[PDB]
Protein backbone atom coordinates (compact mmCIF):
# COMPACT_ATOMS: atom_id res chain seq x y z
CA UNK A 1 0.00 0.00 0.00
CA UNK A 2 2.37 2.61 1.67
CA UNK A 3 5.56 3.08 2.04
CA UNK A 4 7.35 5.39 4.56
CA UNK A 5 11.33 6.13 3.94
CA UNK A 6 12.59 6.82 7.71
CA UNK A 7 15.82 8.05 9.06
CA UNK A 8 17.98 7.31 12.56
CA UNK A 9 20.39 9.92 13.16
CA UNK A 10 22.14 10.73 16.41
CA UNK A 11 25.84 10.31 17.83
CA UNK A 12 27.65 7.28 17.81
CA UNK A 13 26.66 4.76 20.77
CA UNK A 14 23.30 6.23 21.28
CA UNK A 15 21.73 3.12 20.24
CA UNK A 16 20.05 3.65 16.70
CA UNK A 17 21.22 0.05 15.37
CA UNK A 18 19.72 -1.72 18.63
CA UNK A 19 16.71 0.67 18.27
CA UNK A 20 16.03 -0.68 14.70
CA UNK A 21 16.91 -4.01 15.08
CA UNK A 22 14.43 -4.48 18.17
CA UNK A 23 11.46 -2.84 16.00
CA UNK A 24 12.26 -5.15 13.36
CA UNK A 25 13.43 -8.86 14.51
CA UNK A 26 12.09 -8.45 18.39
CA UNK A 27 15.69 -8.84 20.50
CA UNK A 28 18.18 -7.06 21.63
CA UNK A 29 21.97 -7.80 20.85
CA UNK A 30 24.59 -8.47 23.02
CA UNK A 31 27.71 -7.11 20.58
CA UNK A 32 26.55 -4.77 18.00
CA UNK A 33 28.84 -3.54 14.64
CA UNK A 34 29.43 0.08 14.91
CA UNK A 35 30.11 0.41 11.19
CA UNK A 36 27.13 -0.96 9.17
CA UNK A 37 24.95 1.18 7.33
CA UNK A 38 21.97 -0.32 5.68
CA UNK A 39 17.99 0.21 5.47
CA UNK A 40 16.00 -2.55 7.18
CA UNK A 41 11.94 -3.12 6.51
CA UNK A 42 8.36 -3.21 8.70
CA UNK A 43 5.63 -3.94 7.92
CA UNK A 44 2.35 -2.01 10.10
CA UNK A 45 -0.52 -1.29 10.36
CA UNK A 46 -1.91 2.31 11.33
CA UNK A 47 -5.34 4.06 11.16
CA UNK A 48 -5.96 0.77 9.25
CA UNK A 49 -3.41 1.33 6.09
CA UNK A 50 -1.01 -1.02 5.44
CA UNK A 51 2.57 1.25 5.99
CA UNK A 52 5.95 -0.39 4.51
CA UNK A 53 8.88 1.24 6.51
CA UNK A 54 11.84 1.58 4.88
CA UNK A 55 14.51 2.33 8.29
CA UNK A 56 17.77 3.61 7.08
CA UNK A 57 20.22 2.97 10.12
CA UNK A 58 22.89 5.77 9.67
CA UNK A 59 26.71 5.30 10.90
CA UNK A 60 28.98 7.52 9.29
CA UNK A 61 29.55 4.99 6.76
CA UNK A 62 28.54 6.30 3.16
CA UNK A 63 29.98 4.78 -0.12
CA UNK A 64 30.58 8.20 -1.21
CA UNK A 65 30.15 11.65 1.01
CA UNK A 66 27.24 12.70 -1.54
CA UNK A 67 24.96 10.16 -0.15
CA UNK A 68 24.46 12.01 3.32
CA UNK A 69 22.63 14.57 1.69
CA UNK A 70 20.63 12.06 -0.28
CA UNK A 71 19.91 10.24 2.57
CA UNK A 72 18.46 13.90 4.08
CA UNK A 73 16.96 14.62 0.91
CA UNK A 74 15.10 11.42 0.17
CA UNK A 75 14.07 10.45 3.90
CA UNK A 76 10.11 11.23 4.78
CA UNK A 77 10.90 11.36 8.64
CA UNK A 78 13.76 11.32 10.86
CA UNK A 79 14.42 9.86 14.16
CA UNK A 80 16.29 11.64 16.22
CA UNK A 81 18.07 9.69 19.02
CA UNK A 82 20.29 10.89 21.96
CA UNK A 83 20.93 8.53 25.00
CA UNK A 84 20.01 9.26 28.32
CA UNK A 85 23.65 8.72 29.72
CA UNK A 86 25.31 10.82 27.28
CA UNK A 87 25.04 14.54 27.75
CA UNK A 88 26.92 15.22 24.67
CA UNK A 89 24.98 12.67 22.33
CA UNK A 90 21.79 15.42 23.66
CA UNK A 91 23.71 18.63 22.40
CA UNK A 92 24.26 16.75 19.38
CA UNK A 93 20.35 16.94 18.70
CA UNK A 94 19.88 20.44 17.85
CA UNK A 95 23.04 20.06 15.06
CA UNK A 96 20.99 16.96 13.21
CA UNK A 97 17.64 18.99 13.46
CA UNK A 98 19.15 22.48 11.25
CA UNK A 99 21.38 20.26 8.57
CA UNK A 100 17.96 18.28 8.09
CA UNK A 101 16.14 21.62 7.36
CA UNK A 102 18.87 22.97 5.91
CA UNK A 103 19.29 20.05 3.07
CA UNK A 104 15.80 20.23 2.91
CA UNK A 105 14.93 23.70 2.52
CA UNK A 106 11.81 23.36 4.67
CA UNK A 107 10.87 24.54 8.43
CA UNK A 108 8.37 21.66 8.61
CA UNK A 109 10.04 18.20 8.22
CA UNK A 110 8.22 15.09 10.48
CA UNK A 111 10.66 14.32 13.57
CA UNK A 112 11.11 12.39 16.92
CA UNK A 113 13.38 13.38 19.87
CA UNK A 114 13.94 9.53 21.67
CA UNK A 115 15.97 9.45 24.87
CA UNK A 116 17.10 5.89 24.55
CA UNK A 117 18.85 3.76 27.07
CA UNK A 118 15.99 5.24 29.87
CA UNK A 119 16.64 1.47 31.75
CA UNK A 120 20.33 2.91 33.16
CA UNK A 121 20.65 3.65 36.30
CA UNK A 122 23.19 6.66 35.27
CA UNK A 123 21.37 9.66 33.90
CA UNK A 124 22.66 13.11 33.11
CA UNK A 125 19.66 14.71 30.66
CA UNK A 126 16.32 14.50 32.60
CA UNK A 127 12.93 14.46 30.64
CA UNK A 128 12.38 18.03 31.16
CA UNK A 129 15.30 19.19 29.15
CA UNK A 130 14.33 16.80 26.62
CA UNK A 131 11.02 17.58 26.41
CA UNK A 132 11.39 21.69 26.53
CA UNK A 133 13.66 20.76 23.31
CA UNK A 134 10.91 18.58 21.78
CA UNK A 135 8.32 21.53 22.67
CA UNK A 136 10.35 24.29 20.92
CA UNK A 137 10.89 22.21 17.66
CA UNK A 138 7.02 21.31 17.74
CA UNK A 139 7.89 17.44 17.69
CA UNK A 140 6.96 14.78 20.32
CA UNK A 141 9.79 13.33 22.36
CA UNK A 142 9.31 9.44 23.50
CA UNK A 143 11.49 7.83 25.72
CA UNK A 144 13.10 4.32 24.79
CA UNK A 145 15.12 1.06 26.07
CA UNK A 146 16.23 -0.80 23.03
CA UNK A 147 17.32 -3.23 26.19
CA UNK A 148 13.52 -3.68 27.47
CA UNK A 149 11.56 -3.01 24.33
CA UNK A 150 9.90 0.05 26.20
CA UNK A 151 8.66 3.04 23.78
CA UNK A 152 10.34 1.33 21.03
CA UNK A 153 7.47 0.99 18.65
CA UNK A 154 5.36 3.91 19.69
CA UNK A 155 9.18 6.13 18.70
CA UNK A 156 8.70 4.45 15.26
CA UNK A 157 4.53 4.65 14.79
CA UNK A 158 4.64 8.25 16.44
CA UNK A 159 6.92 9.03 13.27
CA UNK A 160 4.74 7.33 10.86
CA UNK A 161 1.78 9.44 12.02
CA UNK A 162 3.70 12.92 11.78
CA UNK A 163 4.58 12.07 8.02
CA UNK A 164 1.03 11.69 7.74
CA UNK A 165 0.43 14.76 9.00
CA UNK A 166 3.01 16.81 6.59
C1 LIG B 1 29.27 4.39 16.16
C2 LIG B 1 29.11 4.89 14.73
C3 LIG B 1 27.89 5.81 14.54
O1 LIG B 1 26.78 5.39 14.60
N1 LIG B 1 28.09 7.23 14.27
C4 LIG B 1 29.27 8.13 14.12
C5 LIG B 1 28.35 9.30 14.06
N2 LIG B 1 28.53 10.02 12.79
C6 LIG B 1 27.45 10.82 12.19
O2 LIG B 1 26.39 10.92 12.70
C7 LIG B 1 27.76 11.53 10.86
N3 LIG B 1 26.68 12.44 10.49
C8 LIG B 1 26.67 13.73 10.79
C9 LIG B 1 25.49 14.29 10.29
C10 LIG B 1 25.08 15.79 10.41
O3 LIG B 1 24.33 16.24 9.61
N4 LIG B 1 25.62 16.65 11.46
C11 LIG B 1 26.56 16.12 12.48
C12 LIG B 1 26.77 16.95 13.73
C13 LIG B 1 26.93 18.43 13.40
C14 LIG B 1 26.21 18.97 12.38
C15 LIG B 1 26.34 20.36 12.06
C16 LIG B 1 27.21 21.15 12.81
C17 LIG B 1 27.95 20.59 13.86
C18 LIG B 1 27.82 19.24 14.17
O4 LIG B 1 28.55 18.64 15.22
C19 LIG B 1 29.09 19.48 16.21
C20 LIG B 1 25.23 18.08 11.55
C21 LIG B 1 24.79 13.24 9.64
C22 LIG B 1 23.55 13.15 8.95
C23 LIG B 1 23.13 11.92 8.42
BR1 LIG B 1 21.44 11.81 7.47
C24 LIG B 1 23.92 10.77 8.58
C25 LIG B 1 25.13 10.85 9.26
C26 LIG B 1 25.56 12.10 9.80
C27 LIG B 1 27.18 8.39 14.04
N1 LIG C 1 21.39 -0.37 28.53
C1 LIG C 1 21.12 -0.09 27.23
N2 LIG C 1 22.14 -0.18 26.34
C2 LIG C 1 21.94 0.08 25.03
C3 LIG C 1 20.60 0.47 24.58
N3 LIG C 1 20.68 0.67 23.25
C4 LIG C 1 21.97 0.43 22.88
N4 LIG C 1 22.72 0.07 23.95
C5 LIG C 1 24.17 -0.25 23.96
O1 LIG C 1 24.91 0.87 23.47
C6 LIG C 1 25.92 0.45 22.55
C7 LIG C 1 25.68 1.11 21.20
O2 LIG C 1 24.51 0.59 20.55
P1 LIG C 1 24.37 0.79 18.97
O3 LIG C 1 22.95 0.49 18.56
O4 LIG C 1 25.51 0.05 18.33
O5 LIG C 1 24.63 2.38 18.79
P2 LIG C 1 24.69 3.14 17.37
O6 LIG C 1 26.16 3.32 17.10
O7 LIG C 1 23.96 4.44 17.62
O8 LIG C 1 23.96 2.25 16.39
C8 LIG C 1 25.87 -1.07 22.48
O9 LIG C 1 26.96 -1.63 23.22
C9 LIG C 1 24.53 -1.44 23.09
O10 LIG C 1 24.63 -2.64 23.86
C10 LIG C 1 19.54 0.55 25.61
O11 LIG C 1 18.36 0.87 25.32
N5 LIG C 1 19.87 0.26 26.88
MG1 LIG D 1 25.05 1.19 14.83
Amino acid sequence: MTEYKLVVVGACGVGKSALTIQLIQNHFVDEYDPTIEDSYRKQVVIDGETSLLDILDTAGQEEYSAMRDQYMRTGEGFLLVFAINNTKSFEDIHHYREQIKRVKDSEDVPMVLVGNKSDLPSRTVDTKQAQDLARSYGIPFIETSAKTRQGVDDAFYTLVREIRKH
